[PDB]
């Protein structure tokens, strides 16, 4: 996250870290046994880390649970990033409380102008690299589809939205991928892609979760 603030320990209780020996992506806990992330975060051998603030220090609220199954969306296209969404089933159910909690799926899509919370452990610089150990947060609005398509001609599908600031300076970045965009207490987006981070006229692009609720519910019900 570039241009954000330190969230505070366990203030984003649905935020997960995906770990394969090191943090490589975020995700969101949607019930006691399932995490949603980006398809471009797929790899084998994922451990899901819940209850994290500092990802390099054991602070006492962590739960580390291995993945038993990963399901990339059937229509994911790695070249265009269309349908950039993946479900991960945990080997055992997480223990839910105030510091580890699920986030609700949306019943309707959010409109442009809605303010959302984006969070992650990704790079905090737009030029150069500095990775934080504690969770960073950013409040950002959903942008109109016309502004999003004007920023990224020929690249925005109906399964994507832009959020952030056309003036630059505040954005998600490398290592935030797969993490949550939460608006009015519902998961509306997944950190997906962008051209660089926090550049002028290049806001972040996010997977539009409301288009996937039927697929998520049907998949969880049968796996
Ligand atoms: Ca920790």
């Amino acid at each position: 996250i570039v241009g954000g603030y330190t969230c505070g320990a366990n203030t984003v209780p649905y935020q997960v870290s995906l770990n394969s020996g090191y943090h490589f992506c975020g995700g969101s806990l949607i019930n006691s046994q399932w995490v949603v992330s980006a398809a471009h975060c797929y790899k084998s051998g994922i451990q899901v880390r819940l209850g994290e603030d500092n990802i390099n220090v054991v602070e006492g609220n962590e739960q580390f649970i291995s993945a038993s199954k990963s399901i990339v969306h059937p229509s994911y296209n790695s070249n265009t990033l269309n349908n950039d969404i993946m479900l991960i089933k945990l080997k055992s159910a997480a223990s839910l409380n105030s510091r580890v909690a699920s986030i609700s799926l949306p019943t309707s899509c959010a409109s442009a102008g809605t303010q959302c919370l984006i969070s992650g452990w990704g790079n905090t610089k737009s030029s150069g690299t500095s990775y934080p150990d504690v969770l960073k947060c950013l409040k950002a609005p959903i942008l109109s589809d016309s502004s999003c398509k004007s920023a990224y001609p020929g690249q925005i599908t109906s399964n994507m939205f832009c959020a952030g600031y056309l003036e630059g300076g505040k954005d998600s970045c490398q290592g935030d991928s797969g993490g949550p965009v939460v608006c009015s207490g519902k998961l509306q987006g997944i950190v997906s892609w962008g051209s660089g981070c926090a550049q002028k006229n290049k806001p972040g692009v996010y997977t539009k979760v409301c288009n996937y609720v039927s697929w998520i519910k049907q998949t969880i019900a049968s796996n």
